[PDB]
């Protein structure tokens, strides 16, 4: 799988898999903008993750 | 009792919903969007052609 | 267990995906089409007339 | 073109193409058609050393 060298960088698994959780959920329970162009579709969420993860990414 | 927001979730079932969410999801893990630290905190953004069945609803 | 997204590649069979993702390499790297900054990250957007064949499925 | 690639060195550009390729591949990015032919498009972040170049 391709190694982004964004915030998910300095993430280890546990952590990438905490947050992928975060945007799922998010999705579900009607959080970010989900947008259709030309294109497809575009999901975009914004928040504050765990402590653990915000002292890293923060 | 979530948050039913106006944007194209509003077109969409639960079973499109939830394969979508999923989408976001498996993504977020195969290293495809973008993950940023915003203002305050984080923001993903993803783009993509959804599976068939769904992209005949929003296209 | 990849994405299967509904789009022109769904009307498409596997050696004709091959072909494309090859025309698609190749154009990257002979300078067609133009790969541009934000989004955060890159985008890349290339169009061409691809073979007859090809062609006849996707118009 | 002068766009990224202008900059970029081969191992780089080879590196990017070779991502094109593969979400060609694994269904990511958007593939339309025209009057004019087709258009291929994808976004992606690359990995920390071009990133770290084109950000
Ligand atoms: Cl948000
Ligand atoms: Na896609
Ligand atoms: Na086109």
């Amino acid at each position: 799988h391709h190694e982004p060298g964004d915030l998910r960088h300095d993430l280890n698994q546990q952590e990438r898999a905490t947050l992928s959780s975060n945007v799922q959920r998010f999705f579900m329970i009607g959080h970010g903008s989900l947008t259709a162009d030309a294109g497809g579709l575009t999901y975009t969420v914004s928040w504050v993750p765990t402590k653990q993860i915000q002292r890293k990414v923060a």
